[PDB]
């Protein structure tokens, strides 16, 4: 078990967001964190590098720090055979009821959880929070003297039975379980000690920070994207159920009346995600030699900062997911003042206030209508964008995410 101590984001302090949230909120926040001043609020997970969760802590911990709470962050160490197993666990918990949980696995998972719990005495802190499955078992290697919270960053609606019944022996021990959406809360758990806490975006990160026109134009020209013509964009993982092919049809029907329209299919995926690269290849084969369609991925040099650009340069952003999680992508777009058009699923039906911040449609033809409408009425589009930004500012910001943590600690 290791400890971060440093923070990439730097010294993320509430003050760094004052301009973004206003002083009434910066106060409302400071007030709620005084009643917990000097407390111990530690976090435990699997890494401080590869992961959005890690990126969240790098800003969330400093923040808690700078507001009177002695927040601290510990990580778990381990051999490949542990993460490969936890990878199986991860996929098993999210469907894929074709994986087998063997004893060799349980031994390794639990053991690794044993050795890592002898480096730091988590039970000595006022509040303990554990992130995802990898360290969920730490709770039975100490004598609780304070509340322990279980933060889940994945779906648990249709979990491989075998695997859930195992992880459940540890989860049920925590005082509270935290899920992104009220569809991830497995019934085997007491819905009174369950908590809905949507993920959040950080206004000051590479992905969301506001770039300067010159840079946006440098990234645009680099990927042969004409900013002087209209642009529609869908940011997402390349898999069979994200509407990627529907989007391609919306771009084509739209393109009959607006022959200059461009489509940006943006997606960052890990190189050990064969599934996603196959679907990627399939998309290119489907698009053919129509270069008004831009397939932009990290294979070609696209990362957080380029994604930022692509979203800012978009006139309309889509999310025709058939099956979706919370949809932080819709959150980022909304925060950038863009009207979103997407199916009503997962976090997409929650974030979009149809007809106000964006539109919830049922198919591609309904999608085509609204894209033309929006593109036709840039003022209506400016309006929908402005209100969608506010919804984010008042509901899904990292500072609002933290304030949610206070509310929970103030209720123990
Ligand atoms: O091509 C991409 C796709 C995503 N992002 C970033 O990732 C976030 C969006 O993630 P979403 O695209 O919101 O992630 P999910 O597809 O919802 O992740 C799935 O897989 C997760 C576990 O890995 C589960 O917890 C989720 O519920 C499940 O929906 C955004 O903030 C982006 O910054 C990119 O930069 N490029």
């Amino acid at each position: 078990m290791y400890e971060v101590k440093e923070f990439s984001s730097g010294k993320r302090k509430l003050e760094d967001y004052k301009s973004i949230i206003g002083e009434e909120e910066v106060s409302k926040i400071q007030e709620k964190a005084e009643k917990l001043k000097g407390r111990s609020f530690v976090h435990v997970n699997s890494t401080s590098f590869g992961g959005g969760v890690a990126e969240i802590l790098h800003s969330l911990v400093p923040l808690l720090r700078s507001i009177g709470i002695e927040a601290r962050w510990f990580v778990i160490e381990g051999p490949t055979e542990f993460f490969n197993v936890t990878k199986t666990f991860h996929n098993a918990l999210q469907g894929n009821e074709s994986l087998k949980l063997t004893e060799e696995m349980k031994e390794l998972y639990l053991n690794v959880n044993r050795e890592n719990s002898k480096f730091i005495d988590l039970s000595s802190f006022d509040y303990v929070l554990v992130h995802d499955p990898q360290p969920a078992a730490l709770i039975e290697f100490y004598e609780k003297k304070s509340p322990w919270l279980w933060r889940c960053h994945i779906d648990l609606s249709s979990p491989n039975r075998e695997f859930w019944e195992f992880l459940r022996r540890f989860v049920e021990k925590y005082d509270r379980y935290i899920f992104h959406l009220p569809e991830y809360v497995q019934p085997e758990l007491d819905r009174n000690k369950a908590v809905i806490m949507p993920p959040s975006i950080d206004p000051l990160s590479e992905k969301n920070v506001e770039l300067k026109q010159t840079e946006i134009l440098r990234i645009l020209e680099r990927f042969d994207v004409d900013p002087e013509k209209p642009i529609i964009t869908q940011v997402s993982r390349f898999d069979p159920w994200k509407g990627i092919f529907d989007v391609i049809e919306i771009y084509r029907k739209v393109k009959e009346k607006i022959p200059g329209v461009q489509l940006l299919l943006v997606g960052v995926m890990a190189h050990d995600d064969p599934e996603g690269w196959i679907y990627f290849e399939k998309t290119l084969r489907k698009i053919g030699e129509d270069y008004d369609v831009k397939v932009l991925t990290n294979l070609i040099g696209v990362h957080a900062r380029e994604v930022n650009a692509f979203q800012r340069a978009s006139d309309v952003i889509l999310q025709m997911s058939i099956r979706a999680g919370f949809g932080l992508t819709v959150t980022e777009a909304m925060w950038k003042g863009k009207p979103v058009i997407g199916r009503a699923v997962g976090g997409i039906k929650f974030q979009i206030v149809d007809g106000e911040t964006g539109f919830l449609v049922r198919d591609a033809n309904e999608a085509v209508e609204v894209v033309l409408y929006l593109l036709k009425h840039p003022e209506v589009s400016k309006e929908m964008g402005a209100k969608a930004k506010e919804r984010v500012r008042k509901n899904f910001i990292i500072t609002k995410h933290m304030e949610r943590y206070l509310d929970i600690l103030n209720s123990l």
